RNA sequence: GUCA
């Protein structure tokens, strides 16, 4: 399981 | 399972 | 399962 | 300009 | 300008 | 300018 | 499992 | 300018 | 398991 | 300018 | 990246 979170 | 979240 | 979320 | 690219 | 790139 | 790159 | 969190 | 790079 | 947290 | 780099 |  791979999760990516980008806040911008 | 792979999830991608982009906030811009 | 592959999910993609793009916010722009 | 806003561009969205989803690869899945 | 806002660009979103998701690789999955 | 805001750019988001997700590699998964 | 691999998780990535970016805050900017 | 805000740039986010996730490698996973 | 690999987790990365970036605050900026 | 704020940049986030995640290596994993 | 361990996702049909």
């Amino acid at each position: 399981v791979a999760q990516a979170q980008i806040n911008i």
